[PDB]
């Protein structure tokens, strides 16, 4: 099963080249300016100092756990070309910097989940350019499947790669001593005090070497968390030897589908959230990582498109589900964007640029996810009302808590139709309601 | 009357809310986008009101308040010149008729507004008293200081606040009194359900229970409501008013939504206040608003914040008393204080706050569909500085509308005598949130 403390995670995943510059020094010389446009190829400067010197906003999100993306050394601006997986990026910072994020982090109740890229590194890392130099002399040439030499990138890669990218040179993990090099990147940063690891494209990889992955990190301690990234069907890594859970895009598509696209009616959806519910084995719900956006998505209210109600309704319906409600950087004040480079925007500190009500909505879906416990531990079931609305039911021992979800122009819900109470709410247009009994 | 209890009022302006008769329009119409001035026309029309039910139905109202309809020479029509005409620019009898009649079949009231304290200078007695002095029949229909009349410096008769163009009712004239009642019975003849008072105060209450006797001698459920703008008390002895409009509670509310001058404990200590103030049988009479014809809209006094505009409306439909929402205040329209306020209505449907209108018929189905929203007794409870439940209690029954101008917080329903028999023991409120339940 899932550890017990992620009922209690809400995660912030952050993109750590654009949360905050707190260092200067740090910056490359081709530094673009904090108000500009994400690309592929820029830099703005983003730090480990950034996330220290914010982690009170943070906090008073209701998080308590990061998803960092890549922050070892790398050559690009999301950092999966790593080329030393043993050190911190030196844009991002020194180890030291690294080890006062993670001792403020747990001073102030905060874990944190490290980004495992397994499958391939940079065409920068060390033991890559040692081939590409040395060919069939270097002791690493079976670190890599290359075809032959000389190591080309033009015009097609002669070496496998993830999706095609000449740039990042895949990972031969059929190689013993490229699995012990694998497996000592995941104690090492153990070693440094981190409480999980998230796992890139686990599907290029097998099932066998995340077997091993999991023995070496729950050997180190049975209650590190591994999450799986996984777009599809999370079944498979939830076998009880791999992960301990999946970011649950499959929810997202189905809350967004009601929230914002229209084009699935409150039925579908509690049928959709029950059916994933049975699909889910027992002791890994609550390891599911939920979300509604993230590095790899356009941003949550450019879906929406501008809708801040409608936006507000995801959020809803996201911190009522089992499984660790998480937010993407700065959608909690309205960043909008397009799917990568456009997600991937400086976040401001500017509290006139934020949309504070948007922020405080969030605020409050979390205080009332944070102070009713059922809404931690207790079972989910989804109910539609009509086409329009939409209970998620959890329940605790001696408590039951709903959220009810309203994307129509308003109506009335008889409580006593939803299997405590026999109260009448009424909900607003784009409304919600969040109701507890004691048991 | 007993009706009141389920009545929802909307204010109409007439000369402003549908202009579908291009043939009463006169001559210097201005556009129906323009800026309201003292002097301009627009061209609205009773075939407009006729035209638009539609909206005021879907909004929930069952009631017009109608602001003077009489032939008159000024765009607000309180200088009438002929009490037993509809004003030319209007429609006619006819028009009026069949407004009663549609209004009738979609069970839904009128009320019109009685200016008694004063005509306008155009009216024929007092054109007959300008022209014939000492002479005419009608000199002591006014209060006129002698001849020749003029007003050239300032009146050398009695007006309405010094305006010229008022002059003043002798109301102590049994002539006059004769000719009151019989405006007030010809008009429920044509088919009214009631009459709001303009200026009583500025009159006397011997004139007012001579009022009421005649308005409730033709039937004891036609509507009196007196304009007051201080305490209503005097207003509801049960020999003149039904009720009052109550800008009292308007005050109140908009302190605490609004101006930020006033928290919640201030405000339940205020509505609890005037409500025990209020005598039995007369809380249900009360017209309670948030805004009118002689106020900046609403929108413009929360300064242009939709959600703490929302808290208003929130309050003013929980409490005891029918509710009445002013043309375009449910679409959003802004304006400042006559003539700013006067704005004419605008029907494309893209320039309206839908989610303003939507908020405001939620708050108006939930009344309509709880018993205790209507007939129930109210106590108004603090629970935070930002936090106010108006409860409503009908013998066992409770609803319960709760209402937050923070931005975030928790009611803890037990431990709170009055909401303690909702089964919730907690409800969220989001930042200016709104949660309305009510038990069984
Ligand atoms: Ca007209």
């Amino acid at each position: 099963t899932a550890p017990d403390w992620l009922a209690d995670a809400v995660f912030y995943q952050i993109f750590p080249e654009r949360f905050a510059n707190a260092d200067p020094s740090l910056d490359p010389q081709n530094v673009v300016p904090w108000g500009s446009t994400p690309t592929p190829d820029n830099f703005f400067g983003g730090d480990l100092q950034g996330i220290i010197d914010h982690l009170d906003h943070i906090v008073a999100l209701g998080a308590n756990a990061l998803y960092l993306t890549p922050i070892f050394e790398a050559d690009t601006n999301h950092r999966y070309d790593a080329k030393d997986y043993f050190s911190i990026d030196h844009r991002l910072g020194t180890l030291e910097t690294f080890h006062a994020l993670m001792a403020e982090c747990r001073a102030r109740g905060i874990r944190i989940v490290l980004d495992a890229v397994l499958n391939h590194c940079g065409d920068g890392h060390w033991a890559f350019a040692d081939v590409v130099e040395n060919e069939a002399d270097s002791a690493y040439v079976n670190w890599f499947s290359v075809e032959g030499f000389p190591v080309t990138a033009h015009p097609t890669p002669n070496y496998r790669t993830c999706s095609g990218c000449y740039y990042l040179p895949k990972w031969n993990a059929y190689n013993p001593e490229v699995r012990h090099h694998h497996l000592d990147v995941a104690r090492y940063w153990i070693d440094q005090g981190i409480d999980g690891w998230r796992l890139d494209v686990p599907y290029f990889i097998n099932h066998t070497f995340w077997r091993e992955f999991r023995t070496a990190v729950k050997g180190k301690s049975e209650d590190l968390y591994i999450v799986a990234e996984e777009w599809r069907s999370p079944v498979e890594w939830l076998q009880g030897d791999t992960a301990d859970g999946t970011m649950n895009y499959t929810a997202r598509d189905l809350i967004l589908g009601f929230t914002a696209d229209g084009g699935i009616d409150a039925s579908a959806l509690a049928a959709g959230l029950n059916a994933l519910h049975a699909e889910i084995p027992a002791g890994f719900h609550r390891g599911m990582l939920n979300l509604l956006g993230s590095h790899d998505t356009e941003r949550v209210l450019t879906r929406h498109a501008g809708d801040v109600e409608a936006a507000l309704l995801s959020y809803a319906l996201l911190f009522s589900l089992e499984g660790a409600p998480m937010v993407y950087y700065g959608d909690e004040v309205g960043l909008t964007g397009d799917n990568d480079p456009g997600c991937r925007g400086a976040m401001p500190w500017n509290e006139e640029s934020w949309n504070t009500r948007l922020l405080d909505g969030i605020r409050t879906f979390a205080a009332f996810r944070a102070h009713q416990p059922a809404m931690r531990r207790g079972r989910q079931t989804a109910v539609a009302l009509d086409a329009d609305t939409i209970a998620i039911v959890r329940s605790g021992g001696d408590e039951r808590a709903a959220v009810i979800v309203h994307r129509g122009e308003g109506t009335t819900v008889d409580t006593a139709s939803i299997p405590l109470d026999a109260d009448t709410v009424v909900l607003g247009p784009l409304g919600t309601a969040s109701l507890a009994t004691a048991a």
